[PDB]
C-alpha cells in the first residue's frame, strides 16, 4: 500500500507536505479525512480551482473522505495571500449570492449527500459565534505576533501597509482547521502553494492549543504553461467553470489549443487516465501530431467531466 | 444518517436481515465493511447474480467498502443450497480457468487496486490451509451436528440422501464470514434469499468461537417478473454477463422487452437513478407507452454499465 501516494508524485501534484513521512504513513495505515476550500470571492469557480478540487477527488478514490469548506465567513474578509494591495469587503448580500454560485459547482464535482463521503461545511456556522472577547481569549492567546509577521503572505503586505483585518484573516483560516481536525477529524488539509501560510499556520496554532492532534498539509503545485502566459487568463477573464462565464464551447478549445509541449503533464494533473493510457497517449503525441489526439482526449475528458457528456457533444460540434 | 437504508428498504432489496435494528445502528454509525461471493461455477457471472454485486456497489456509494470472494475453495465443493441432486465436482483446471472469467468481470463492475476499498480475496488462500485434523479441531468442534439438519438448504437433500461433503460446505462457508470478520473487519454479508442457511451460520459459529464479534447478515431479495417465468433464462439457457455468451445486442434486448409491469421495479432493483428521475420515468411510462422509454433507459443503463458506453452504441444499432 502506497499507490495513492505514488501516482501525486508521478504526476507532481505535491509542491509541499508538512511532515513527509508521516503523510505517507497514516496513508498507507487509516482512512485519511482531508478538506478544501474558497471564500466565495465570486459566484464561479475557474481553471485555477479545477486543480486541487481534483486532487481531492483522487483521495476518494482509495477509500479517504474529502470535505469542501466554501467560504461563508472568510469569505467577506478575504485572503491577502499573494495579493499586494489590501482586498475590499463585498456586500453580505454578495457573498450570499457568491457560495450559491461557487457550490452550485462543487456539487456537481462531488458527491453530496452519502451516509459517509464528502461534506460540504460553510464556516459561516462556527466563524459567526465566536465574538470578540472570546475570540482574544480562547484562540488569540495562543498566536504570537512574531510569528504571523512570519508569513510569506503579509510579509509583503506589511511593506505597503496591511490592514489589520488582513492581518487577523489567517488566525480564522487556522480556527477552521482545528476545528474540522475535532469535529469531523480532518488531518490532512490541501491547497494550493499560496496557501502555504495558512496551511502551515492552522497546524502550529492546534500544536499549543491541545499538542497537534495529528495534523498534516499538502499543497499542490501551480499550473504553468510552456508559453510563459498567466496560466488561467483569457481576453475574457479568466476561465471561469460557468456555462455562462466560459461556455463547453470556449471551455473546450482551452484546452485543445493546448501548446503540444505542456501537454502530458496536463493530461497527468487533470485527467483520470491511467500512466499507460497517457504513456500511449504520449507516443501518438510524440510522432503522429498531425492528429493531436492528446490535445483532443485532453479536452474531452475535463469538458466531459467538469460540463456534461451532452455539453461535449455539443460542444465538439463547433469544430 | 440513514439515506443508504432508506433506500435500500424503497427499491425493496431487503428480503432479511438478521439483527435488523444493530445494522441501521452501525450503518448509521461506523463505515461498515461488507462482503459477497460465489463459487466459479462456471466462466461467466449473470443476471442472476448482477443484483447483490450491484447492491455491494450502492453501499460503497455511501462510504461503506465491499470485499469479493470468488470461490477459490468452496468452488471445488458446490454449494448445494437450493440443489435438490448432488454436485459434481469439477476439476481443478476447470475451477482454475472458470475463476479467471468469473473474476475477469468483477473487476469491471468494482474498482479493485485502491488503497482502502474494494478487496477481492480467494478463499482458496486460507481454506487451502487448515488441515483434517485442525479443521475438526478448531472448527468442526463448535459445529453442533443438530443445528446442520437444522438447515433449510439440506433438510431437503436429507430426504433424498447427502452426501457428507455437500453437508460439510456449510462449516467452509463459516469459516469463512469469521476469517474476514476478523480479518479485513467483516461485519454484513450480503447474498441472495439462498443464502440465508449459510449467512446465519457463519455468524452462529463466530458467536461460540468468540462471542460473534459485531457480525450481520442481510439478504436482497429474488428477482420476480410478472410473466411468472425463471427471470435470467433464455433458450440460450441464462443471460451471461460475457460477451461470447450473451452479447450487448442479445442482452440490450432482454432489458427492452421488459414486460412493462414488471419495470419500474427493475429500474429500481438495478439502475442508479434516483427516486425522482425514477418517478418521472413512471409517468412516462403510465401514460405514453408508446415510446417505451422506461424499458428503454432501463437497457440502456444496465448495457452501457456491464458492457459499456461503446458496447452500447454498438448494440442500440440493431435495433
Ligand atoms: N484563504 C483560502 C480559503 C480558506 C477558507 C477556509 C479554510 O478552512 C481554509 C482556507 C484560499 O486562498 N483559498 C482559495 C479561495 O478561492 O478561497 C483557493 C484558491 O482559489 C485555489 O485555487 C482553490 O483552492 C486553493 C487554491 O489556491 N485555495 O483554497
Ligand atoms: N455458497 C455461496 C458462495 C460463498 C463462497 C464463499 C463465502 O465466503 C460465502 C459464500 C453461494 O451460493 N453463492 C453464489 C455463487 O454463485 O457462489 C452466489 C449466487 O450465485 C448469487 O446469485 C450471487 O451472490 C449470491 C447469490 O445467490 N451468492 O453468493
Amino acid at each position: 500500500t502506497n499507490v495513492l501516494i505514488e501516482d501525486l508524485k508521478w504526476r507532481g501534484l505535491i509542491y509541499q507536505q508538512t511532515d513527509e513521512q508521516g503523510i505517507e504513513d497514516l496513508l498507507n495505515k487509516e482512512q485519511v479525512t482531508l478538506y478544501c476550500g474558497a471564500d466565495p470571492t465570486a459566484d464561479s469557480l475557474h481553471i485555477g480551482h479545477l486543480l486541487p478540487f481534483l486532487t481531492l477527488r483522487r483521495f476518494q478514490e482509495h477509500g479517504h473522505r474529502p470535505i469542501v469548506l466554501i467560504g461563508g465567513g472568510t469569505g467577506m474578509i478575504g485572503d491577502p495571500s499573494g495579493k499586494s494591495e489590501e482586498r475590499v469587503l463585498q456586500t453580505e448580500e454578495q457573498v450570499d449570492k457568491n457560495i450559491e454560485g461557487i457550490s452550485k459547482q462543487m456539487h456537481n464535482i462531488f458527491e453530496f449527500g452519502t451516509d459517509h463521503g464528502a461534506v460540504l461545511v460553510n464556516n459561516r456556522d462556527w466563524l459567526g459565534q465566536i465574538s470578540l472577547i472570546s475570540f482574544l481569549r480562547d484562540y488569540g492567546k495562543h498566536v504570537g505576533v512574531n510569528y504571523m509577521l512570519g508569513k510569506d503572505s503579509i510579509q509583503s503586505r506589511l511593506e505597503h501597509g496591511i490592514s489589520y483585518t488582513e492581518f487577523t484573516y489567517t488566525i480564522l483560516q487556522a480556527i477552521d482547521f482545528g476545528h474540522l481536525n475535532r469535529e469531523l477529524n480532518c488531518k490532512i488539509q490541501v491547497g494550493g502553494s499560496d496557501q502555504w501560510g495558512n496551511i502551515t499556520s492552522g497546524i502550529e496554532l492546534m500544536r499549543r492549543m491541545y499538542g497537534q492532534t495529528d495534523a498534516y498539509g499538502l499543497t499542490i503545485p501551480l499550473v504553468t504553461k510552456s508559453d510563459g502566459k498567466k496560466f488561467g487568463k483569457s481576453e475574457s477573464g479568466a476561465v471561469w467553470l460557468d456555462a455562462e462565464k466560459t461556455s463547453p464551447y470556449e471551455f473546450y478549445q482551452f484546452w485543445i489549443n493546448q501548446s503540444d509541449e505542456d501537454v502530458i503533464k496536463f493530461l497527468k494533473y487533470f485527467t483520470f487516465l491511467g500512466k499507460e493510457e497517457i504513456d500511449r497517449l504520449e507516443q501518438s503525441k510524440n510522432e503522429a501530431p498531425h492528429l493531436r489526439e492528446a490535445q483532443k482526449t485532453l479536452a474531452e475528458e475535463v469538458t466531459k467531466f467538469i460540463h456534461g457528456e451532452d455539453a461535449l457533444n455539443d460542444a465538439i460540434r463547433i469544430s
